[PDB]
């Protein structure tokens, strides 16, 4: 038993909610939130530049750090760092971006990441901002994620279309 609540259950491990993940977040503290990160840590909008926000800048200077010393992320490959007051932990994780021209094939690599964590709150990855089809993405997710995924779908529009056309 855990702490989140709304959910539709899509299959034995994904689960879907209309829901701002920011607000999500600050509510459940989960384990992991997951963030639709660039390779370059820099949160400038979309999901990252909300979830940015919401720590008052602190995800970014810690990205910066992160950064410094590592280098950028691989698209397809995450980080975990700190959840800040949002989460124990945060998981970026980098989705190809459509219109960088990305492959696309590389959204199962991202979501593969999930599977390093029991537990997660997570946004489709490569919606919005990131180009891709959210039908697509939550294809992949159920088709690539084994750990239970919490996912937050701000939109409530797309939400209901996602819900409707799921298999
Ligand atoms: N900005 C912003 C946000 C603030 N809270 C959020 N909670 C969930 N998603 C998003 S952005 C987004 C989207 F619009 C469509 C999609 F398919 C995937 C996404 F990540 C935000």
């Amino acid at each position: 038993v855990n702490s989140f609540s709304g959910y539709l259950k899509l299959t034995d491990n994904v689960y879907i909610k209309n829901a701002d993940i920011v607000e999500e977040a600050k509510k459940v503290k989960p384990t992991v939130v997951v963030n639709a990160a660039n390779v370059y840590l820099k949160h400038g909008g979309g999901v990252a530049g909300a979830l940015n926000k919401a720590t008052n800048n602190a995800m970014q200077v810690e990205s910066d750090d992160y950064i410094a010393t590592n280098g950028p992320l691989k698209v397809g490959g995450s980080c975990v760092l700190s959840g800040h007051n949002l989460a124990k932990h945060c998981l970026h994780v980098v989705g190809p971006n459509v219109n960088k021209g990305e492959d696309i094939q590389l959204l199962k690599s991202a979501y593969e990441n999930f599977n390093q964590h029991e537990v997660l709150l997570a946004p489709l990855l490569s919606a919005g901002i990131f180009g891709a089809d959210p039908i697509h993405s939550l294809r992949v997710c159920v088709d690539t994620v084994r750990t239970n995924v919490y996912l937050a779908v701000f939109d409530k529009n797309l939400y209901d279309k996602l819900v409707s056309s799921f298999l």
